[PDB]
């Protein structure tokens, strides 16, 4: 219930992190 | 190559709709 | 206290709201 | 041109490391 929503935050966390590393591969390469 | 770029945007805009759905789910679920 | 929680998530939709706008508008401006 | 949408591009990682510190300090207050 609350500890499936603590679970569903990381997860959520561990999707943003993995698009702002691609937001900076596109900055990267645009910067190219 | 910029066309591989834009098709990475596209992916990137559908997975934040993806997290502003869940993160709505949570603010439901809290109210 | 949970409803400060439930007050920062809607705060924190807007700003993602604003981020995908302007990552539209990005996309708009790479494809001309 | 080209520059200033890799400023946006900057300001946008800025906003998101925002948003996921936010929500990291959100999961903290639910454990």
């Amino acid at each position: 219930r609350m500890k499936q929503i603590e679970d569903k935050l990381e997860e959520i966390l561990s999707k943003l992190y993995h698009i702002s590393n691609e937001l900076a591969r596109i900055k990267k390469l645009l910067g190219e």
